[PDB]
Order: C-alpha cells, then structure tokens, then sequence
C-alpha cells in the first residue's frame, strides 16, 4: 500500500507551538506542562484495512486503530472524548476530531526522511517533526 510511507517507529525530534495549540484545544495548565515535555514515539502499522497509530511516552501511552473513512471513538491523551475520522487525501493522513461542538484537524505526511504532523485548532497551528527511530 501507499500507507507503507508511514509504517514504522518514529521519534519526535522537534516541536513548534504545541503549547499554544494545546491551549486552544482547552488543555489545562498541568497537563500542558507535562505533555509538552514529552518526547513521544509514534508507531504506525497496517494490517489489512486496519491502521494502528500508537503514541508512547513518559506522559501517556495512547493507541488508535481505525479503517479509513469510518468514524470511531477516541479518548485523547488530555482525556477529551472525541469522534474521530481519518482519511487519506493525496498521500496525507487527515484526522478530524469532533467534541463539544469543537473540531481540530491533524495531518500526518512524509517529507524527505521525516514524518511531519501538523495540528490546527481555529487559527493555531503546531508542527511536530519525527524521524525514524
Ligand atoms: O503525540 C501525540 O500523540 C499527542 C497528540 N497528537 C499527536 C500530535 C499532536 C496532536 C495529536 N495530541 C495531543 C493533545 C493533547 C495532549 Cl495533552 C497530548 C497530545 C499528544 C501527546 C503528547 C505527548 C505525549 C503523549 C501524547
């Protein structure tokens, strides 16, 4: 599959504006401070139509498994109970989370040897760059 580009184990190497993104999402002070320190690994695997994305860190471990285009329940690292849908749009994994009348969009894409994750809440964008572990 094309989703091959994404499979593997990735380590966070840089972050920009994540604190600001988390504020916009509504994450509280203490969670933001601890989550912001974390250097998670992101583990992406595919088994048939099922994609699994795991985040492993000192703060929280999370795991989502899904089929493209099929809405699912997700409890996020900051304990939001959200409705998520993930699609593959021109090679970019696009993940939309809906909760309490709010929405955020997280895009995962390959750029050179990096996996670039861009998170947007209203106007506030954060960029998280990962390299292969
Ligand atoms: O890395 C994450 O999976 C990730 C995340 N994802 C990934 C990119 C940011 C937006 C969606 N969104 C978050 C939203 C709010 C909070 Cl408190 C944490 C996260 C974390 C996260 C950060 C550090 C350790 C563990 C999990």
């Amino acid at each position: 599959a094309m989703c091959d580009a994404f499979v593997g184990t990735w380590k966070l190497v840089s972050s920009e504006n994540f604190d600001d993104y988390m504020k916009e999402v509504g994450v509280g002070f203490a969670t933001r401070k601890v989550a912001g320190m974390a250097k998670p690994n992101m583990i992406i695997s595919v088994n048939g139509d099922v994609i699994t994305i795991k985040s492993e860190s000192t703060f929280k471990n999370t795991e989502i498994s899904f089929i493209l285009g099929q809405e699912f329940d997700e409890v996020t690292a900051d304990d939001r109970k959200v409705k998520s849908t993930i699609t593959l749009d021109g090679g970019v994994l696009v993940h939309v989370q809906k909760w309490d009348g709010k929405s955020t969009t997280i895009k995962r894409k390959r750029e050179d040897d990096k996996l670039v994750v861009e998170c947007v809440m209203k106007g506030v964008t954060s960029t998280r760059v990962y390299e292969r572990a």
